[PDB]
């Protein structure tokens, strides 16, 4: 805040800066030949659609990929095979130093898709040369998710030896000069949280050489454009930008063409979403006052049954800790999963939840991703996701064998946008839909 | 929060039955260890030097495949790009994979750090999840605050996979940040007993989990009166835990400790006192130096200036006087850089690259952070402190004076520590010596 | 610094130079002089009442025969009290008489107010405070606990009189109890830990103190709370009026009393016998520290398997009582607290929850509990043992009281070897079993 | 560096490698010889000198009569007062020699001077401080408020030759005593107690000490310094130049010589004694600590009813002497303080309000009320009690020069029975009644 604005003259600051690679793809042995038809039925196989200039191929196996042996042998550390449809597409784009767009369902490895390009174009550069800022920064749209990146860049560059700082809102920044003052190549920031330490200079965006987006379209609905436009007017423009999102909206692609150069977008994604049908979605129109009563009308509701097993979800981690710390005080035993708490502790509260010890957990998007534990009666979405693809996600995990379950939603209308693909989710799974849920219907 | 006492020690001959079961032993003799038979062994010892005295020690791996490590860790060795794992590790990995109580002795060029930390990871994953206020299940011991954060990188290396938590836990800093990652679990806790009982007494940490305890650098530690200490930390951990003490020196104290502590415990020695002592360097540790000495070594390098450009090593034991040794010359108009094992994990190797480039003739390290640099054209090394042992010093010295043979070593001793008077000019005689006036006192018997 | 710790002054030359004080405000009501002699004397039969002395009041029967000024006799109006207890039927005319005198009763009749009514008009007697002034009333309490529920009811009549009291007390910083004695206050109730060290530093004097009280006489000689004691009347002049109240009258309880008060007149109410019925089954497990939430987890699903169970855990002080509960709610379990420094009356809500089976789960001291007929009561856990019997037998009091069944499980330690003698002395009356693992502690 | 330090170092054999440092300097101005020996036989008991030594130089007349430079010279004249003080006029030469000195006075006279200017001089031979050097003139003082009164007190000479000095004390956070010394300073003022514990931390050194002195070694003596001292001049150079400063003679000051000083000379300038000149009605008052404020507010409204009364309170240091301000006035009386940190200049706007009636009631430190003419004031209370009986003598003094008549409040405590034995005596020689309780602190 004390002072700083001034955005540099870039017509006259590029010369003035060292010079960077950003394409490094190998086009390994086995993808050429193959050649040109087999592709053909493989793409569309795996739902993948080209529309660019100069296309790569795409890689099948983690090996024929050109990623060097010191992050090569983290994916077999890892435990992984097949990489995911948009690593087999994306690497090769990204390796090949090119913009791209990239969407694709919250659970797919859109993350990785970034972070091992991230790592090769790091180890090509010199050192830090303290007093030197990241050479990667990525922006993501809400304080935890960033976190969870920030968690998966952990996992693939301590081989290279990469510094990694993720700054974010709602905690002091006395502890994220200390990070940063130390270096690191890959900075994770949130916009709100990230300028007003580029106004301090604690920091500097001169050395970002490839900077990527995570999920624009979540940062598209809290007006963080201002934001992040302010700070993208301080990187070098002849940067690689890589974007990533879940939705394909009309505001995406307004983004796209005013920050990338010649982008490539990559579309595996796909609307067909089944809503299994074996789960009766109830959703209610309710206000900010009227829950926290609703829930101890459906948790005495699920309490009749034993042993239940409810599941209660939110959007962010604090009203995770807001809703733990109510049902704990008003008798309800509650657990609780986030993003800003460490696997081996969210993996005490998933043991300890399939078991039956305590019936409820209170749990985020992010931190409730991939879990299987059986046996749940009543999700309840105390929250509403910002999308579609969450929701069929959350109330998802209910009913595989037994083919039963109920899923309890709190629905308002700043929710509205998605209510109108909503009932459509609950008219291909034939359940019933109340006439108040019928006044977000229209156009 | 506070609290400021407890003592209890517990009564274990009647908690026992009470306590879960848990293994130590892990290792099943991978395809080319057996069988040779006991004629390739019997050379491979001494062609790694490695001497074994116990019953029933298992046999020496020579791959990394022989040894039993999951493949889950396997992939992170090879993402370290090692080859050929170090002679003590491939003899103390089958014993401490095997769940035995062990004492390893070697020179502080040895793996004895990884020789111990890759075994705990595959004891780790073997119990059930941390159950939180659970404390941790393997705690390493270390003498001082830089050596145990070494430890403590050498596990965060290997953790990911597992995703193992470790915490280091040391003296001479506010307690305010350590207690919140103690309360989110950690597998692993690195800590010096001086401030490992002092966070039992308010307690934010039990005892109860630790199945595998080690001990590193045993005689140091026991240098500085650390074991009135380690009586209160061993009297509330299991009795039938396992315990693998490590050390450089080979006394004479571990013989003691070893038999109070190790339960039929099993020895390998790997090093040798008797190698290299290189006589193309012109040692000439004179300075008495109680307090002087910043003031020889600005007199030491102002000699040292005057050839051009001169390359100079400072050399401390700690990191506390090793950010100082750069913060009392800088303000004299000095350029220095440091390099310390606290901080500077990528850091260092950006001053390594302004100490191969010129940028700065002088650097000050410490010993754990001046490892396998090859860094050399350096006159002038000074031992501004001296190391426990004379293994340490040799190598401080040694990176000096190989290919345009000659090569000055400055070291600055004093009575904190004479007990290696005596081991020095047995070196410093096969070296050619210089006249010890000053070391008269530390010779005799 | 906080020096020089414990001069005694010499009060054979210093009283005469001291203001002048009365201590006699009792003046006997029509109904009370005289009935006589047989229905004074069979009323102290009727009551269990025993005195010894010289020149023993009449006992009164109704409030408004007591010697006691309106503005506080409407006070206990507003109270809603009925038929004061017999000792304060027949202790307060002897403490409003400025007798030194002994109150032996069970914990809980009548024995606070006993001296707190009659030190009201003891403060209202004299000047204000001009501030620099110690208090005029002085009580001492054994633990925090205790003297925190003497300061919440000496706090409950003494607004009309606008009088002021104040608790110190060891295991918390003293910044803030010096904050409040600077306010100056007419009332202190003291820890004899934490007043012996503000009197070192000078934060308060003892020359205002004319009316001393010692409650919980025997908790004191128990904890070898009598050297500082006598260090803490050695700074009071000797013409003060001192009150001793305990449960038990041992020989170090009576020792004390001819040691301290001149002339005193004992008067004992209760019954001294401690019955421990027989519908209860009491478990004690001799155990450690670090084995107690283990067990407790291991004791609350076996609990757990009823429908449905209602379970009390005990701990005696306030900061262990946050612990326990905090520790079950991160175990998967509900729980509510209800202690003496917080929850005056969210204390109450507690107890509505838990009389209706909202949360099966309540933690609880020794003080917050008292006087509590929540029926319904299995399993009441001693996760602590107190110092005292009298509290273990009300602690495990708790359970059966029409159907006749319940079960207590203690967790014993070698910390309690000071109550064992008195455990199994009960343990046995009630005809329970005894595991040999606290044989050690018997005698 | 925060272990436990200062082991005793070898200086036989870590001496000639430390630099050099002389300590002559006087030049002995012409006609200061000679006299002479019968003229200066006059001028030794005029000043009531006592010499016992070697080589004895002969003393001063004027400012202009010492070998001093002009640079230290022009602040004597600034200051506007001539003729220095006997124990001056001869402690100068014996310091400016570099000679091993000792100098006993009354606590008044000017025995201050006589080794702040020569000990300036010592500097300004040497070069400049070198960062990570430690002070070259170091002087000990028991207590606190003396320490500051002598660093006040040096920064009236040190300005021009630029001189910087600190003072480091006990009783107080460390954490700005250190952030001073980070500053570097030739001249340190520090207590027994307080230097040890920046020796410790390592954060001063006494590697470049060449001018030791030992202000009020007697008092210091009495608080049990003595075993601390010999820790602290056993780390520094054995060839320094120490100058002994006390108004007591006893066995142990001149044994305390014998040890430290090497080939000792001595002078005295003082016939001695305190006979408390007496005006005074002294009322001791046996009392302990807590009843001391309602005492004094009694003797209080017994001034009040007088009119106008003026009383002056006294306590023996800063932080006691805020206490009893800001404590009586929240019993309504006005009161305002004298101390020797703070107050530089206000310390003068008090003492102006305090004569012509704007505030009756002043609270004072010793060193603070020492040299004022404020006399009106009747009502002197020593609500604290000196470590010696020559402060108190002076404390009390303030009452009745002219009118003689006057009164002294004491207030006696066990914490003070060190100074009951005399107290009587000279209660017993001013004939003033004496009250039964404090006889019991008197004899063996
Ligand atoms: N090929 C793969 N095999 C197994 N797990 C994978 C693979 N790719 C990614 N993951 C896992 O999926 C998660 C990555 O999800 P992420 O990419 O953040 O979702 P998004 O698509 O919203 O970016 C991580 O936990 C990662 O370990
Ligand atoms: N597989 C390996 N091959 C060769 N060197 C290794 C290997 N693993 C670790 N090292 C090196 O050996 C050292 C391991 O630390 P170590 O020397 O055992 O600490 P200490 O010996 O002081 O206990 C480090 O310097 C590391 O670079
Ligand atoms: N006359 C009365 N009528 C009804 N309740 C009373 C009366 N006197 C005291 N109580 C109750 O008894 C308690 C007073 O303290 P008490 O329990 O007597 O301590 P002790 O047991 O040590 O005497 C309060 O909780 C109060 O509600
Ligand atoms: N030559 C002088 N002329 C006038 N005043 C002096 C002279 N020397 C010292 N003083 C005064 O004496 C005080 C110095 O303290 P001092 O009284 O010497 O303490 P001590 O009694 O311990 O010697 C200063 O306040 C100063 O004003
Ligand atoms: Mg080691
Ligand atoms: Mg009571």
């Amino acid at each position: 805040q004390p002072q700083e604005l001034i955005k540099p003259n870039w017509d006259e600051e590029l010369p003035k800066l060292p010079t960077f690679e950003k394409n490094f793809y190998v086009e390994h042995e086995s993808v050429r030949d193959r050649s040109d038809s087999e592709i053909a039925q493989f793409r569309k196989e795996n739902e993948m659609t080209i529309s660019g200039h100069d296309i790569p191929k795409p890689i099948t196996t983690f090996d024929e990929a050109g990623f060097p042996d010191y992050v090569l042998n983290e994916v077999k550390a890892e435990g992984f095979d097949k990489p995911t449809g948009i690593q087999c597409q994306g690497w090769p784009m990204a390796l090949s130093g090119r913009d791209m767009v990239g969407i694709a369902a919250t659970g797919s490895g859109k993350t990785l898709s970034y972070c091992l390009p991230g790592i090769v174009h790091i180890n090509a550069q010199p050192l830090l040369a303290p007093g030197d800022g990241p050479i990667v920064l990525v922006l993501a749209p809400t304080r935890e998710l960033a976190v969870q990146i920030q968690t998966e860049c952990s996992k693939f560059g301590h081989s290279s030896r990469i510094r990694n700082t993720c700054v974010y809102g709602g905690v002091p920044k006395s502890q994220q000069i200390r990070d940063l003052s130390r270096g690191s190549e890959i900075v994770i920031a949130t916009p709100g949280r990230l300028i007003d330490m580029l106004e301090i200079g604690k920091t500097n965006l001169k050395r970002v050489t490839y900077l990527v987006l995570d999920e624009a379209d979540r940062m598209l609905d809290m007006g963080f454009e201002p934001q992040i436009r302010k700070i993208v007017d301080q990187i070098r423009p002849d940067r690689q930008t890589l974007m990533w999102s879940a939705t394909w909206p009309k505001e995406v692609k307004q983004l796209a063409a005013d920050y990338l150069n010649d982008p490539i977008q990559v579309q595996v994604g796909s609307l067909e979403l089944s809503a299994s049908h074996n789960i009766t979605q109830i959703v209610e129109v309710v206000s900010d006052f009227e829950k926290r009563d609703r829930l101890n009308k459906y948790l005495e509701t699920a309490s009749q049954d034993n042993e239940y097993k409810t599941l209660i979800f939110a959007s962010t981690k604090r009203m995770c800790d807001d809703i733990t710390k109510y049902l704990r005080e008003d008798g309800w035993p509650a657990l609780a999963i986030h993003g800003d708490k460490d696997q081996r502790e969210r993996d005490w509260v998933l043991q300890e939840f399939r078991n039956g010890r305590s019936p409820i957990m209170v749990a985020t998007d992010v931190a409730a991703r991939g879990i299987d534990v059986k046996g749940i009666n009543y999700v309840i979405n105390y929250d509403m996701p910002g999308n579609i693809e969450d929701y069929v996600h959350r109330i998802g995990r209910t009913g595989r064998a037994g083919a039963t379950g109920t899923a309890i939603s709190f629905f308002t209308e700043q929710n509205k946008g998605l209510g109108a693909k909503l009932i459509s989710i609950m008219r291909e799974a034939n359940q019933n839909i109340p006439p108040e849920l019928l006044k977000y219907d229209r156009r």
